[PDB]
């Protein structure tokens, strides 16, 4: 029926409104709207503090590389760390909201990381992965709903 646990909420509804800085250029705002622009997106959840964070980031490279977009949600994490992490790994995000507060995550269902939001271009939640993305995840479960969610364009 309608699932009803922690990983399925959201599931259907617009993401979470807020207004975060941007962690990549200083001085920028942004709202909701980022996430709700005709096209869908991933939201990518992840911190200095994440352990299997690092072992997602080449494959988040790969597909950012082939036009899947992707926007960072840095959670609770140390600005200057943060920085230097997308420094020496790559930076695949269209941008990072810097969520130091913890308050998107916390509106998002969100306990530790990583995890992987797909977001329609309506803003609208479709899918949520909790742990790494790589490439049976990509190929068995979100590559469908890419396309599915791309192709209402």
């Amino acid at each position: 029926d309608d699932p009803t646990n922690l990983e399925s909420a959201l599931i259907g509804k617009p993401v979470p409104k807020f207004r975060l800085e941007s962690l990549d250029n200083p001085g920028q705002f942004y709202q909701a709207d980022v996430l709700t622009q005709g096209k869908p997106v991933l939201l990518n959840v992840w911190a200095t503090w994440c352990p299997t964070c690092r072992a997602e980031h080449q494959y988040l490279n790969q597909l950012s590389a082939q036009g899947i977009r992707v926007v960072g949600m840095n959670y609770k994490d140390d600005r200057q760390k943060a920085i230097s992490w997308l420094k020496e790994l790559g930076n695949p995000y269209a941008l990072s909201l810097f969520d130091g507060d913890g308050m998107l995550g916390l509106d998002l269902g969100v306990y530790g990381a990583p995890e992987t939001f797909l977001i329609d271009g309506n803003g609208i939640i479709r899918y949520r992965h909790a742990g790494d993305l790589n490439p049976r995840v990509w190929e068995e479960e979100i590559k469908p709903l890419w396309e599915k969610y791309s192709k209402e364009a």
